């Protein structure tokens, strides 16, 4: 009984690693649209949350499944794999694409000001390298943390999303095995329902 | 002769599709300016009657059509002379020709050669997007093999069908003018009757009444 | 001096030429033939000519074999004919794209290449097959046929791989679209069409 909600702009990369989750696990949630003043909040009954990757691992133990089990928190390695690759999004990744979504999308459309060449220039050279690993990487398995999607995959769907909306969202087209690997997430039921509820 | 009405961007490929075949046979026609793909939301009518929103629209009195190659064909049937036969349809051994070479057109030319069109023109103009230059190489090593076959083609004949031009030629008119505005249209200096044959169909008037019309608005 | 098809009968393409042999009650034999060993699939022989494309060769036939009460192209008819040429398209470009790779996929590529069945592909041919089912079963409410009320070439091309269709495990998806469903059965009703639906089945 009773879904889980969502505080937050539900369009935000915030909300959607979190509605992505749900979603994934087929929790019933509502998300309420709310802009405030950690950019989710999160309440389960009495119990309330902030911050993305938090919210995300809470609902993935939560509603783990002997089927459903992004996490793996039950193989050591299986989720050291999880783990190392979630940090590689959040510490490597993510600091090179997601300038490239805020000067190319939120810059001008909600924060109204230029886009900044200098700054993505110089993120597209770093993202380059960045890819170069994630090449190798899944041309050894279809997914980052062997051959079963986890959130490490899911951590990387809501800035990547909007990075396809740059007009840099070709790139991944030099890299064939990441641009598969990113056609095998842009497929799975889950995203492609959180996807619909982006788009400026 | 009420003229007939054409309704879509005459920059559009099924829009020339269309005029061009209108010019060949010397009709009477007018074309109206509207993007009817641009309006997300339609009237009851639109829908039932295009549901699939298929282009151009067409107007010949009460009749509505839509679909660029139903169209053309209608224009070359309705208009047809002794000297201005695009289809050929009573000489089944000519009208088979122009079928086939409409068929090579539809799912073996323009799907190689179309993509280049997008990604070089229609998207860095009017959508803004960059060229995506993997989709180019994969569609320029397509269209090499298929301009192998009409090099052979076009050094047995003049045109595609045969002696004669028809639908078939016409077809490939659209397309092929955006793709030789830019800068891969020196890839028909490697077949030299592919490129006579295209330089034969520049120089028709009608073509190039309809090339004039192909140009992008200004305001 | 019949004609002569020479194609793997099981072929939509050769399908898609002996069907219209069958409805103009022309004499025509079949050769087995694989002979990609363009490329278009079926070769067709009239004595002193030779076609090849599926869609050229059915026209030919339809053309050559014209009666009154089997004219399958309405080419004395220009409103008739553009129905025809429109439905055709339709085919060529927006039905068979969204259903002939669920044929590969769930037919073909096990049975012929060895490959198993993607279901990434099959989904999102299953999504795009369903928007363009909406259209025909608008369009088979107000006509029996795709042309109007007569049968016509537009209808003996969605044929081949419609048959095929429904020998996958999707065959039910025309169940949801009643007004195409019948349309189907009335196809499937006929006897040109009895005929070249029992030689689609290889062993
Ligand atoms: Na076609
Ligand atoms: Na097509």
């Amino acid at each position: 009984m009773a879904p889980v909600k969502v505080f937050g702009p539900a369009m935000s990369t915030n909300v959607a690693r979190v509605t992505l989750c749900l979603e994934e696990v087929g929790a019933e949630y509502e998300v309420v649209d709310i802009d405030f003043k950690q950019i989710p909040a999160f309440q389960d009954g009495d119990l309330l949350l902030f911050e993305s990757r938090a919210i995300a691992k809470y609902v993935l133990r939560k509603y783990k499944t002997d089927e459903v089990d992004l996490l793996r928190e039950g193989n050591l390695k299986e989720a050291a794999m999880v783990d190392v690759w979630t940090e590689v999004d959040a510490h490597t990744y993510n600091p090179a694409l997601s300038p490239i979504v805020y000067e190319c999308l939120i810059n001008p459309l909600m924060r109204g000001l230029p886009t900044n060449q200098t700054v993505v220039d110089e993120s597209l050279e770093k993202l380059k390298k960045v890819l170069e690993v994630y090449e190798a990487r899944l041309s050894q398995h279809k997914y980052l943390a062997g051959d079963f999607v986890s959130f490490a995959d899911l951590n990387h769907f809501p800035y990547t999303f909007y990075f396809m909306a740059t007009p840099h969202a070709a790139l991944f087209d030099s890299y064939p095995h990441v641009k598969a690997w990113w056609d095998r997430l842009m497929a799975r039921p889950a995203v492609k329902k959180i996807a619909a509820t982006m788009v400026p």
